[PDB]
């Protein structure tokens, strides 16, 4: 029972670590890449990207703990406890060479210790719309003159008493389509028939809940960080952001720079968050460019 | 049926302003008091001011458009078209003699035009709990190190899909008192019985959607006073705060001495942003000393 459909030639598959069984879809042959969604999605954003990818590196795409089809995590949410589980699932695959990294939104939150912690694990790495978590996402505003903030759902989500998965459950169908088009420049890409599925999987209840324990982690995650970062990324990194309604503009890039020796970056004009299926064409071209040097 | 129980004295009635039907309840002998409430609350949020105001002025506590039980307004939500209801209302009752105004949270927002743009009909004015709409509200933050913060409401009611009455709804009694506790000192004073009355209000189907029209006009208020504020206030004003979880701190006073040439301000330790329910001895006492001045 699959909630997305594999790629041809790609498995579905799943590999226990640490006691948290992980899912996640494998394909191709080569080199490792691991391709890590965000917030409201699964591996499954990922699926266009993927075969061509597979041409030359084997690619993995798991689903975060807790979301899509993987168990929640056993020890915690917080950047540095979620990312143990990610370095070894991908050190399974590729236990004797590095492995590139791919990440969207908090698969940024839920890789960069690793990526850290492990440089010598991470040969080239590729991170896309949301801020690593530090001080800087205390300076977000909570209401904009012109458009609509973009973080104000950092504190709906991390509200105690449980507010957002009571007040979105029974709801998710509707609230996942105002997120997601709130947040994107090129809306028609999210037919109802993709929404359908994206909402199918995060409204298990479990799901739900984890997709907001990595909000409620947030400042723990900010915590860690403060005392990771003394350490600058030394492997090229390359950030992707979108220009249009819903993007990180110049801040992605501008973060990056504070964090790693060796960073490009790139603001994609018309694209908001959703950059794999708004900008399909320049953002696969981008990353396989990056990845293929 | 009242929505609140009306003190001794008072009377629950109704006037027709400019074809909308506005509830209020009145009391007391001497020149006028308008008490203005704000978001979450009605008229009854003045109760306990009432009886003792009643003793030297002629006292009445208006419904806001479309919220307790009063009629939607006919033209909109923005500062000045709600302002224009109020001012009128007061002239009812008071035509031949300057009013005193006094106002909390949205209140604020709902009568500083016809402050301004009537200052002989105003003989001293108190404004509590939320800043008057201009730029400062744009520097607030999303999301702070201790978690939520104070007005990412903002945005969650501003967003358009009818966000906040979609998700609120078959809930409201349990967000409002998450929205009222996460903002106050003080959470003892707000008994399960006082949050019942509140949330059976506003949870009205127009009143759910009222409520959050405010907010949804809050930019187009902003501009609107950009160039009310050319002029500045002349008469005298005191500003409240609290000075605990939920208050607005120092913030009320600094912003409202750009405003106002004659101002004091007041900020009370251990209380929030329900001033009239956390800290109703000491804000009574300060109200009735400032206008009976």
């Amino acid at each position: 029972a699959e909630e997305f459909p594999v790629p041809n030639g790609f498995e579905s598959a799943y590999r226990e670590v640490d006691g948290v069984k992980l899912h996640y879809v494998k394909g191709g042959q080569g080199p490792l890449v691991m391709l890590v969604h965000g917030f409201g999605q699964t591996w499954y954003e990922w699926h266009q990207l993927m075969p061509e990818l597979a041409k030359r590196f084997t690619v993995i795409a798991p689903d975060l703990p807790g979301l899509g089809q993987s168990e929640p995590p056993k020890t915690g949410y917080s950047g540095e406890q979620v990312a143990v589980y990610l370095h070894k699932l991908a050190r399974q695959f590729s236990p004797d060479r590095p492995f590139d990294l791919v990440a969207h939104d908090i698969g940024i939150w839920n890789t960069y210790p690793m990526v850290v912690k492990n440089q010598a694990d991470i040969a080239r790495l590729v991170y896309m719309q949301a801020p690593i978590p530090d001080a800087r996402i205390y300076r977000f505003p909570a209401f904009t003159a012109q458009g609509e903030s973009l973080v104000w759902h950092f504190s709906f989500f991390a509200a105690d008493d449980r507010l957002a998965e009571t007040l979105i459950a029974g709801k998710e169908r509707f609230f996942l389509e105002h997120f997601i088009k709130s947040h994107a420049s090129n809306t028609e890409v999210f037919s109802e028939r993709l929404l359908d599925l994206y909402a199918r999987s995060y409204a298990k209840p479990h799901s739900l809940n984890a997709s907001f324990e990595y909000y409620r982690a947030l400042n723990e995650s900010v915590r860690q960080n403060a005392e990771l970062a003394k350490t600058r990324l030394q492997m090229p990194t390359m950030t992707l952001a979108g220009g249009g309604h819903g993007g990180m503009g110049t801040f992605q890039l501008e973060q990056m720079k504070a964090y790693a020796e060796d960073v490009e970056g790139h603001v994609l004009p018309g694209c908001g968050h959703w950059l794999p299926e708004e900008c399909a064409a320049p953002m696969n071209r981008l990353v396989i460019d990056f990845l293929s040097r």
